[PDB]
């Protein structure tokens, strides 16, 4: 049980009802996450609302003196957070300690690009000549409260890149982790609580998702609603938001176009890399490959023999295939394999599930007549769709309702960046799989997959307002 | 009659029903615009949609140049269109004429910006030295079809403020004027036809808000939505957008704090003009004096003096005051005058309503007790509150539910610009009344005020996304 | 004769003596332009200087009003003032009325590019907290006086290139156009004339530049000295100037690497056009090549055979080669010819002398111990340096004392790239011959190429300065 | 005489003649430093250059990295270090420290600031339609080697100031230390060994200024000359650079603007600390006040009785009054007291010498006619310069031939923003005494006060370049 607390106005408490949380693949029991209930919820709110003027009244080097001392914390504690973190949603311990590790990186990040976010000047004269004496001194203000919500698969990394961002301008947080990752979201509080930063600045809310959900972001204290999680929550989100600002990062179905004179080996590495990250539960994954025919037959069976080489089995035992979080999901992508496999798709590889295990598979042949070819599985599941033409590739990746990221496989550059234009996402790879790449880039994405454009100077720049003086010079 | 027809995929087209249009002011018919059909509407967006690809396919300077063949006309017929304008909203002639004139500013000053707006590229390496080889090409992008919807009291300037900035960057647009200010509306579209952009890439749309209102807002077709008018349909708007972008410029109770240091000359002639432009029917305007007592009574005298000058009567007249938009209206504020008056407030000038002509009012002694002291009326009435303290009109003033803009009347500049940090506005103008002020600065709104930033820069930003394409240099 | 005069502090005037101007070709008298005295010379500084004041003082708009009016003009009359251009020269005459067309690009660019220039709001707790109420408020300035003396094949083109982008922000111009040229740049004066700028803004200065040329530099009036020529002047320019700010574009000799996999035709085709365009008179064309052995013989016979296809012959008659200004070029040129021949070096096509027209020769197996593979030659010359590795194509091509700009020839873009990091030039053309290619972009050469960076942006920021006041708020 | 070396190409070491240092109050020797020879200063240069090219090649991140460690190293011996430096060059002791803390914040401040610079990509479009397809990837580079000389006010400070901005963008460093303030100057290098970073990169040179001085500059292996010190010097440089990027801070003559509104009290304070710091050994001290007749009697009596109370002694007894760094600088300003003496000036303090200790004297009824109302001094010396207008206070502020920086002390801001605008210095102070202020705000000079910006963000892109890829778009 160890029984965790959440982390308000400078206290931990804990809640009259509690969650207890298991490890995805042994079963054991971790611990468990406090119940809040609404009127907690209205503290955390009224703390961070009470806090926010002093905390503006900071100077920015301040500020970025305390996001400096938590990820110094969390460098140091990397190995303690990491052997939780990757219990609690079997990741792989390595990998879970190098989340811990990017996250540092990105809370120091957004700490010194805050504090060298600056204003402008403009002239009345540059409009009129009536009001050439006119200038506007303007600069930029943090929005208030901002509520971010972290997902499962990047319950720390995806909280911190919300986190950081927001304190450095000014603003106030209240931090959701996921139920099933709550642990390790309460983990990273401990280094905010460790660092000192002033009571009412930082605070945690867990809960029942469904419980309390809808009431923490339809709340009138919250000012800007920072989420990443499934497309159906994501829309919740926007309605519910009203007119205030949203962040949303929602699912992805990234296509991987691989042109005539693409070089195979190069290829056939990075979209293994890519497709099977984390059992395929990453957004950012390639989840379609729109292969020319002409190089199909070739492209396919080094990806096969690839995939041969996957390690699968236990987190602790840095598998590359582990199991999926739950039983709700490792359902779902069944039912996508069957689908396929039942409308004629080639399974190249072995389809087998081990309770939430499942291994992964390789579909030659998948058509648009599929699910697998459109809906995201969030499980170890590589359709390959053949084209027969970049024009029909095109085609069919705008289909999609995602627009995430996407990848070209070509030497013909030119080529290349003129297809990008066409693409209807946020990122477009030139050889190498879709990733998030440096967070300092812009990260964003089309169409159903969210609202809002992310990386480090982004983030910042969304969760701020500006303020604009007006005066006439003598 | 003459009905008015709408200006879609390169046709003037009527519709079956027509609304007639009269003269808020003689009551004469001035003609009828369509009432168009959700078929209707479906072709204009499908139009738009079908013409998008190679509108983006042109070069800025292309886009930039229509956009001026558009500005030139605008001030070749601009007598013709401000007689019209003039008459459909009840503005004075000359008034009027300056609408289409500074329309033509807009949209030349939103062509040029719009080709300088330009890109950035970013190194892997100020992230992590493992990927300094990485750059990211990052560069401007069109959202798609734009819905343009603009107000009563500026149903062209508030119009081309949305159009041009959208145009330049690669959008379509399907323009929805009010329905008082729709022959207007039209007039200006007819630029547009004239200057020859290609079909399907500039529409309107026609008809009872009531009967198509939501229908057009919530149609998958668009890709933004860009409105200024009442608080109650951005809030609407804000729900049925979803998580598609928005750009809301809603409603306002502008104050005007004038301390004991003032110059109380300077102050009532700016107060003036501000509170009573064009009726009162202006989000921008003075709504609310917070003046110190000390310097109260002598303040007041100056603006009920000033008042007395201003001339009263029909817009062909270019009188000061004319009669309000229409009668629901003019009772709306009759309504806040009474509970103002019934309450204890002073009018120190003659309440009096011919019609819908309510001619200036000036209150002195309101309260917070009293609907005027927060509601906004949208007629010429004005509302002095008493303060004893700057630390007193700071509060008083943040606690509206509006944050357009506010004045502050001192000479003690580094104290007006510490105060302008804590109020709660988009702008605080210093020694002088609140202005949308050179359509090159931003103009934006805090809490139901409206959710976006506008200006000609902060507009092309806002309707445009960004494309980000990453190689690996050798 | 005729007798050309300057226009000074609003008055054209002609001078005690003059200097005939004959065409290159014919070796007609075009006219006369005036040999002003260091007397004169101090008028027309006396009369910027005290025109400076007003001129900063009108609002941006005005100024870039005014810019407008001279393009318009210049457009109206590029058939006039292209007819003597050409003549003045020996410029083919559709060529030359481009000049005067793309001058009226730069200045129209200029003028909108300039009023959009913004300054910038500093944060003094970015630095240190008990500085946070400490702010920066930095806005532009012009630098006063700025010289611009242009060059004799762009006397016009590379004039507005330096008095738009200077006149824009607030500066006040003195135009010394090279003596053979100084008719065309006097036609450029009489459009600043008509456009009615205040007298003393714009200033043209006439004359040996012999006997006044160190004079004019010397002079402690001029502010900034804007120059292009020879590096043999520019060198003296930036000892002149002491400590005063300069931009100076010199010679070049820019290379074409030629890789293994390059499209040879595509290639052939653009050292061609860049190589021979001017008959070699232009500091950015394709001065040699770096060719790979295994494709140089293919690549040379189709150079050879378009070489084959220029036409050689008079303005009037737009040849391709015309003759070239003078004779002590032509001798020149002859030199470099020489001694490569003699050296052994393979001329595939003739050598031929017709007074003052040298034929187009392209020189083969020219060597490292040739004068032609590193002197400037600005004659219709071309050498064709064999190596064996990009590696060596890269050492030689840095060896050289100049950098404008490069081109490489290759499929490989990320090798491109790789390359392009290594060339001492100013810019890398990928796939293409070396051109400023649109005046928008940045211009500049890396060493005894120049000082200063240009193109219209870099233009307006490097002849202003910043002021910057700073306060405490309160 | 413990012999310090010189840090070259990663040793230390000895030269045949040496330069032995005294302390300029006490007089004992504190060591002594190496009198290099043009050959040993071709040996740090040959290094240098040798290795530029792996210092361009590591990440911002890694070159960041390094600049932190000295920092950090500065820090740490920031008691040893600021005791011997405090001796050099007559500094109290506090103060000494805080030179040494103050250049560990520029150093990681540049370092930081460095790795977020980016570049751009520019739209053939906006230009001209044919080159729609044509975009400019324009990415800075470093200059190669910067050749940094310091003061001997701030041997460390206005290092590091140049050190640290260079070394982030890619470029090699050549520091020259003043010979009196060398001892620091190499303990500083010191620190720049301890944190590892690769041969060649930092290199020091110290020797004769005079047998030396016009070499080092002159020698063709430098690309960039950052000074710091006299006119006479500066000057001297500007011609010896060439056409080579040079940044010059050379002398000032800072005045106070005191208007009748002024806050007497907060303005004697601010010019006493401003006037006598270091014993007017700082070229941003207020050299000159320029009060309003009708308040200069009640502002000079304060100023009197304040200048009352500043200690004066030896450095170990943080005196605010200590010994001039020498003799002939001693002498210097005993010639400009003297002169004002006779030519009326009225000293309100008394004028007493003891050694090199030239106690705080108050000049009041200064004229233009007095040495001491133009010429810096170096000295504690302060002129008060009765105006009757501000009208006059400008023209006699803009007569003297420097341009650091002013002061205006005044209520009446948008006067004070006016007069700013007339002021020919770099920046102005409302109500404050001169100061670098945080420097991360742009530090500049008009007239012979210097070449070029700095300023941590302005000295990264004065140091750097720009290199511009050219591709076409398929
Ligand atoms: N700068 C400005 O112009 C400015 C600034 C602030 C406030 N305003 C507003 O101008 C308003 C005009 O009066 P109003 O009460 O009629 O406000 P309003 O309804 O918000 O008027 C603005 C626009 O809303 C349209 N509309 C109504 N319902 C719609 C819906 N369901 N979805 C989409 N569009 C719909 C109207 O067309 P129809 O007229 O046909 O319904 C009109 O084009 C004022 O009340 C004031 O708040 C203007
Ligand atoms: N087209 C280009 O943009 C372009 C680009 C790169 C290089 N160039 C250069 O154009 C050059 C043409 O040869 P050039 O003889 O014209 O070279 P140049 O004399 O150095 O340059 C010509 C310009 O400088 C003036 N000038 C000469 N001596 C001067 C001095 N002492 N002080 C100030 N100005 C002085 C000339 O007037 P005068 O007529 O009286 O000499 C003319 O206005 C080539 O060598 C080439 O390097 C042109
Ligand atoms: N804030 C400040 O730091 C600041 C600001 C403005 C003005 N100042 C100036 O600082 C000066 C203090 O130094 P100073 O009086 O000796 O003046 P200075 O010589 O101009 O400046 C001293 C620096 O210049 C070096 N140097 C001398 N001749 C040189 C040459 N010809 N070529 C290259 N470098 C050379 C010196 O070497 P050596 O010392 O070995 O001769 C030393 O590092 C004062 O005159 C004052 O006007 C300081």
């Amino acid at each position: 049980t160890k029984q965790y607390k959440n982390y308000v106005n400078g206290e931990w408490k804990l809640s009259e009802n509690e969650i207890k949380i298991y490890e995805p693949a042994s079963g054991a029991e971790l611990g468990s996450v406090p119940a809040m209930s609404t009127e907690e919820v209205d503290y955390v709110y009224a703390s961070a609302k009470k806090a926010q003027p002093a905390w503006r009244a900071l100077s920015y080097i301040e500020r970025a003196a305390y996001l400096h001392k938590v990820a110094d914390i969390l460098m140091r504690d990397k190995e303690k957070i990491g052997a939780i973190l990757s219990k609690e949603v079997a990741k792989g311990y390595k990998s879970a300690v190098s989340e811990v590790v990017r996250t540092a990186e990105i809370i120091n990040y957004a700490a010194e690009e805050g504090l060298r976010m600056e204003g402008e000047v403009l002239e009345g004269g540059s409009f009129e000549a009536a009001s050439k004496k006119k200038i506007a001194v303007v600069r930029r203000e943090p929005v208030g409260l901002v509520l971010a919500i972290s997902p499962f698969n990047y319950p720390v990394n995806l909280a911190g890149s919300k986190i950081a961002p927001a304190l450095i301008a000014g603003n106030v947080i209240a931090f959701k982790p996921p139920t099933q990752g709550s642990i390790s979201g309460l983990l990273l509080a401990e280094a905010f609580a460790e660092a000192g930063l002033p009571a009412g600045v930082f605070n945690t809310i867990t809960g029942r998702g469904s419980e309390i959900g809808d009431y923490i972001v339809e709340h009138q204290a919250v000012n800007f609603i920072n989420f990443t999680g499934s497309t159906g929550i994501g829309e919740r989100i926007g309605k519910m938001a009203g007119m205030r600002p949203i962040m949303l990062e929602l699912g992805g179905k990234d296509s991987a176009i691989v042109l005539e004179d693409a070089d195979l080996e190069l290829t056939a590495k990075n979209i293994i890399a890519g497709a099977f990250g984390y059992s395929g539960q990453r957004s950012t994954a390639v989840k379609r490959v729109l292969v020319m025919e002409s190089v199909a037959d070739e492209l396919v069976e080094k990806i096969r023999e690839k995939v041969l080489a996957l390690t699968i089995g236990n987190p602790e035992d840095d598998a590359d295939i582990t199991p999926l979080i739950d039983t709700k999901s490792a359902d779902y992508v069944e039912g996508l394999i069957n689908d396929a496999n039942d409308k004629g798709a080639t399974a190249l590889t072995e389809i087998k599930r081990e309770g939430n295990l499942i291994c992964p598979i390789l579909f030659d042949k998948v058509t648009t007549d599929m699910r697998l070819a459109w809906e995201e599985p969030f499980g170890p599941v590589l359709p390959i769709i053949r084209v027969t033409s970049v024009e029909e590739a095109i085609e069919i990746s705008n289909k999609s309702e995602y627009g995430l990221q996407a990848s070209i496989f070509t030497n013909d550059f030119p080529r290349a960046f003129g297809i990008a234009e066409q693409l209807e996402v946020g990122t477009v790879h030139i050889n190498n799989k879709t990733q998030r790449g440096t967070d300092n880039f812009p990260f964003l994405g089309a169409k159903k997959s969210g609202a809002g454009i992310q990386g480090v100077k982004y983030s910042i720049e969304a969760m701020t307002t500006v303020k604009s003086v007006v005066f006439d010079i003598k």
